């Protein structure tokens, strides 16, 4: 048994997605509805770049998400069965949510256009950092945000794998720290260039202003169980998945805990539906039995097609 998992801010690059478009005409049909709704040519974009415009993340975001729904109508068009589940990493849980039938498709790129654009605005430029903590157990790193946080915030934002945590917060704040957690014997704390301090408290009147966007679009019943990032959740209710993305957005990404949680439902193997091998990477590091590979090139997308 399989599920799909669905990457998100990092996976992209110019030129993604080109050799499975040259095979698969639903690529481009698929990339045309998507820029339609945003009123720019997202396939242009993606195969064009350049890479610091494809990198702004109101503009990310909607590339993926068609990236990734792309993928998914390849596979479904050329007679792929549905995933027994499907988890995505932030930008991702919006593509796995149109593929489970619960976002209508164009709704969810003008979602991610507008969730993309409250991101960047949430402080000013030089304000937010994030930082990868690699090489220290889960609970190490929390207090280490704990003790550091002095009144500003920092905090865990994404648990990716065990011995690989992302923090994030105000500038100062991560850089104590990030020192703290070497202190407590990490073997790096790598600055990242982030500026939008994802996933902490600083996010929250983005999330404010996201839920006012999320309460005008028609969320259905999922037709695939959904694995969320903030409570590791399989949410049915069309309201209460809704209600988990505000959350998601100022609370941590619980990703190895979602790959734990699927493993513990009897998956098998992850399919990652998405530009880049990032997540594959990831699940052996989470659950050594875990299997994992990308459906991004189309000789591997055949391969899978013949199982």
């Amino acid at each position: 048994q399989f599920a799909f998992v669905f990457p998100g801010q990092g996976s992209q690059t110019v030129g993604m997605l080109a050799d499975m478009a040259a095979s698969y005409p639903i690529v481009e049909e698929t990339f045309a509805e998507a820029s339609a709704a945003l009123g720019y040519d997202l396939w242009a974009l993606t195969q064009q770049g350049p890479a610091e415009e494809l990198n702004k993340t109101w503009q990310t975001q909607p590339a993926l998400l068609t990236a990734s729904v792309a993928l998914y109508r390849v596979w479904q068009q050329q007679g792929g069965k549905a995933p027994a589940m499907m988890a995505g990493h932030s930008l991702g849980e919006y593509s796995a949510l149109v593929c489970a039938g619960v976002i209508d498709f164009a709704d969810a790129v003008r979602l991610v256009e507008m969730r993309g654009k409250f991101m960047q605005e949430a402080v000013p430029e030089g304000t937010g950092a994030m930082a990868a903590i690699i090489g220290l157990d889960d609970a190490s790193i929390a207090k280490a945000c704990e003790e550091a946080a002095e009144g500003q915030v920092v905090s865990p934002v994404n648990f990716n794998s065990p011995g690989q945590v992302v923090i994030a917060g105000h500038k100062e704040a991560v850089e104590r720290a990030g020192a703290a957690c070497k202190a407590a014997g990490a073997k790096r704390a790598l600055p990242l260039p982030v500026s939008v301090p994802s996933h902490c408290a600083l996010m929250k009147p983005a999330a404010d202003k996201l839920a006012v966007e999320l309460a005008k679009i028609t969320f259905n019943a999922p037709t695939v169980p959904v694995v969320n990032n903030v409570d590791v959740k399989c949410e049915t209710n069309g309201d209460a998945i809704r209600d988990a993305l505000v959350r998601q957005l100022y609370n941590p990404v619980q990703w190895t805990k979602s790959v734990e949680y699927m493993a513990a439902q009897g998956v098998e193997h992850l399919y990652e539906v998405g530009p880049g091998k990032v997540l594959t990477g990831l699940t052996k590091r989470i659950v050594d039995t875990l299997t994992a590979s990308a459906l991004n090139e189309p000789s591997a997308m055949a391969a899978a097609l013949e199982l």
